[PDB]
């Protein structure tokens, strides 16, 4: 079978669930949340439209037993957008991550909750699963937003546009301008001043707008959901169909790019049935690798004092 | 060539939008609403996922000039507490900008608002249709699949009449694998099968009681009607249409009937006997549109409004 | 791992493979054939289109090692009908071919669902079931799934609607003695049997004869039939690999049913999912339908009881 | 509506037809061929499977009156150095524009670069409506060879093969890249005789893989069938995607002759919106001019009574 579990019947979870059923990727959809009513309501609503889909079974319950033998588990629980956010979201992940592995040992966890980069490391610690099976959303949407900003810029489809945004999902995202190209035309060679301050084509602004556009939409409708459901389902299609496609997702970066701390950052990785086949370790400019080490230093700065990651009880360890 | 305009960016509004984009049906998505912030925010979110879709352009604006030359217009806007006051502002404007178009009314009651849309638009009958009992039929086929352990597609059930209660369920048409389920149980739907029919009616009431609104079930059915129409498949669907002169009905009412849907809209309606107890429920539906809309407000927007 | 193997790179086989890749039902497509050049030729030709497909691995080799751990095996190998040949004439030839390809499939794919396409499908599904040793719920034949597709299309152009909106069920033997259950023929729930051998409506019985003559006509025109059957095979695979639990008219074991007394494979409405054939709908047909249904089984076993290749011992009796 | 005509019901012809039906692109498929039996048999075969398709009408006839009001016409008719197809194109191309002038013609018959030019003259249609198969298939074969050696999906590794559809092709090594990194940057000897990875042999296999297919099974079928289906989808949906189709190169890259060469172009409902003028290297522009020089000499033997207007 192809069982997929969605922990979160909110705006991002339902957008993800509707994208899974729209792609016929799952034969058994499992919805898990803490709201009894909202959980049963979204399940029945999805079940009523099961005639127009190809997912026979759609089970949903608060007990994680309905998630048994799931291939992929998409975690969308928590609260939206700061050390406060990560402190309270790891509080939720502490009660749901160990329960997912208890019923779905051979699954692939997809962390969506923000901060993704941090919560993916939190998920990898409490789950005990290999790092190649714990993948986070990361900059898979940052590259989609960047590729769309270039689509309406040149007048072509985002498919023909190729722009890679890596690093940390947020303002500290790295824009590898050497890979920005369409139709095999490296635009960095047309404009050698790409990314710097003295740039005719302010690509620095369109790079910043990738983070702004995410912040803006949260001001107008109050959230973001559709761009992720399509991005999350796009990752599962690469994984379930064994396509072995390269995607910029958050992965264990320690030991790569001169970083020594156990953190998760977005990098190109191949996705098949097993999860992360390999993590592309390309060569970046001196300034691009600077943010990779700086953001990882800031990421580890938070996770090192996360007392929700306690594997042992000997915690008279006050400081 | 395949421009689709969705009026309303609410729950049902975006449910059809994400379902239309999930099917590569429209090369142009136009969203309209009164709340420009939610209207602009929802459009920008769908745009960020353009890489994973096959729609070149997604536009949105309060002005209806952005909905010009649309092949399909889905009306999902809505607030005796009827929605004609809102319909008088959203309907005359879509036809002004896209005359040659097809209308899919979704606001409740579907059978009532679809008639006001046809009157305010002046378009023919085949181009003004509503969801009707297409969702009630899908809900009914799921209950048969849940009890029989098969797929709703392999199941076959036809719910007609009004959207919700007072709906008709043809028991002679209920069948699976060609086997008429009424033949195995001659006393089907009579003194259990009527609860299954009433469960369709109350399956929605439970949804709004839990999550507060019906969302994805309707959005998927609207995309199913759009696919069968934009592809000229000429498929049969139980949509709400004008049924004057059929089954002893002599009033301009809109009821759910099995109709053929394609690029020209509602070309034909399926002729059926419906026994005798079922034919009455269609005439018993004289409380819809008649009795209700005979005390209408103003199904014609006039500039003389120094009123209140 | 949704691995699919296609035995036979002929017209029907290639039409099945192109339909499987079109729907992205398999992540690993294995091809097996005796013609090694054509086998390797069709592989590279399909592999060049990997850019527009969703199947990463496309392997092909005459040895059945490339078929290990296959979920569904579509068998299209054998000799083809020729002009005005009879479907019951290609038996001794394709049964001898099935003698060397069916056992080899189970050796490398013990847990798999075999789909028989080679004609006569009703006879060879029985030969496969006996040669493979797998349960009857996993040895499924094409049956009348295509016969119903051609029937529901003929009534589609007649009523001006889509074949999907049409609802017709053709059961029995795939070919001449097909049983057209007119009691189940309906459109939008309206059983079009309002008309009630002669008049029908205009002739709601020539359409059945057209389903039988359609196969011969296409063979007389282009020489074979591959596209129509190729799409029907993909429809059955989609119902299995996706656990759709949909009802299809496929050939299955029908003993005990309709008074049939000996092991015979006939087409009946069956529910297909990941487990294969999980249920068979036993309708209550008219006395004329069960008579033609049973008659098709009498002639079927008559040809199966003498086949000198399913002999596992040394039967020198003539 | 989205009517599509496929001229020729042969192997390559039916590979496209079965591909357009598998994507629900057109609502009416029209087949045209000279053989009555094969044309009618292939038509009824597709009609029998109408249940599993989203195509209502499927027609076929000898006269081109059945192809009236078509949006895209795929010309895959001819014979698999002696141009026996320009004679056949004389009797079929004018018939297409006579019953459906407002359309887009996709040439598939080989030599495409020679026949797409022949189509452009007989049809008299704008250059943005005459499409040739070009190196879009050569790019798919090239991207697969990169995926075969890297263990990834062909859609993840990007490569652009331009020039002629055949032996004299151009591999823009400056456009090859996987995961956003320039493969030429990793190995600067890409394309030269000092290649550490022998990429010139990979380019040679692209123009030789088609030879192997015709040697094993006798013809190339499904590779081109899926390629044309990808170009039609980028057009019928106005996706505005960049594809290396065969287009005119007169004026650009210094060629002052009217020839057709494979170059990346934006495909949408109109056909060709733009033709990318990539700044190629010296050895690449030389081949694009050397091939265009000899190709015009091939299409200078217009003494099959074409001789311009
Ligand atoms: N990586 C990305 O691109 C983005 C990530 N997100 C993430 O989605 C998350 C929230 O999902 P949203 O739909 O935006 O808001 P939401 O208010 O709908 O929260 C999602 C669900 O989590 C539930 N929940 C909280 N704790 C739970 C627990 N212990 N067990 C089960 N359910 C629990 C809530 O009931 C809710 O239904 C946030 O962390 C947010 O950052 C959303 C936008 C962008
Ligand atoms: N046909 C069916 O089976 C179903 C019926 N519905 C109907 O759909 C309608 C909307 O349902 P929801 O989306 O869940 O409520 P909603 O409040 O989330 O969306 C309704 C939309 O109307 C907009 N609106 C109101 N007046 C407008 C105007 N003059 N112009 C533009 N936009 C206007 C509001 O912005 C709103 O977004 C209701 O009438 C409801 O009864 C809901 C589910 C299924
Ligand atoms: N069940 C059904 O509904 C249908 C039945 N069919 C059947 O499909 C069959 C195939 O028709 P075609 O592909 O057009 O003729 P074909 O001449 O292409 O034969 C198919 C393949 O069998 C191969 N073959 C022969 N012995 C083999 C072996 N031992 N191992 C592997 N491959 C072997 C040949 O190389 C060939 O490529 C016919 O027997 C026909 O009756 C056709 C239409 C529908
Ligand atoms: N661009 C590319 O990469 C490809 C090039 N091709 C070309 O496509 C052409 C056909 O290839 P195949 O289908 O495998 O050979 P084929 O002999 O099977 O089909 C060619 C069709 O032309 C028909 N025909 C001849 N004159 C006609 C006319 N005046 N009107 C209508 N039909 C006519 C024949 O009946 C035949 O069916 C060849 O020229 C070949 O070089 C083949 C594969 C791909």
């Amino acid at each position: 079978n192809n069982k997929i579990t969605v922990v979160g019947v909110g705006q991002v979870g339902m957008a993800c669930a509707i994208s899974i059923l729209g792609k016929s990727l799952a034969d058994e959809l499992a919805l898990v949340d803490v709201l009894e009513d909202k959980l049963k309501g979204e399940m029945m609503d999805l079940q009523h439209g099961s005639l127009f889909l190809q997912t026979p079974k759609i089970v949903a319950d608060k007990d994680y037993s309905v998630t048994a033998n799931s291939k992929i588990v998409v975690v969308t629980a928590g609260v939206r957008q700061r050390l406060n956010l990560v402190q309270r979201n790891v509080n939720v992940f502490k009660f749901i991550i160990p329960q997912i592995v208890k019923y779905s040992p051979d699954c692939i966890i997809i962390v969506v909750s923000n901060p993704v980069d941090i919560l993916t490391y939190v998920t990898w610690k409490l789950s005990g699963l290999p790092k190649h099976r714990v993948i986070g959303s990361g900059c898979n949407l940052d590259s989609a937003r960047f590729r769309y900003l270039m689509a309406e810029k040149l007048g072509i489809h985002p498919s023909s546009c190729h722009g890679w945004i890596l690093g940390e999902h947020g303002d500290s995202s790295v824009a590898v301008w050497s890979g920005v190209n369409v139709a095999g035309v490296s635009l960095q060679e047309l404009n050698p001043e790409m990314g710097t301050d003295n740039d005719s084509e302010n690509w620095k602004e369109v790079h910043k707008m990738v983070v702004e556009s995410a912040y803006e939409v949260i001001k107008l409708k109050g959230y973001t959901n559709w761009a992720i459901g399509l991005s999350v389902a796009d990752l599962i299609e690469s994984m379930l169909k064994n396509l072995s496609r390269i995607h910029p997702v958050s992965t264990m970066v320690k030991g790569m790019y001169g970083i020594e701390n156990e953190v998760f950052l977005s990098l190109p990785c191949i996705l098949n049935a097993r999860g992360l086949t390999s993590v592309i370790n390309q060569k970046l400019k001196d300034d691009e690798v600077a943010q990779l080490k700086k953001s990882a230093d800031t990421l580890w700065d938070i996770q090192k004092d996360l007392k929700d990651l306690e594997n042992l009880y000997f915690q008279g360890l006050e400081h």
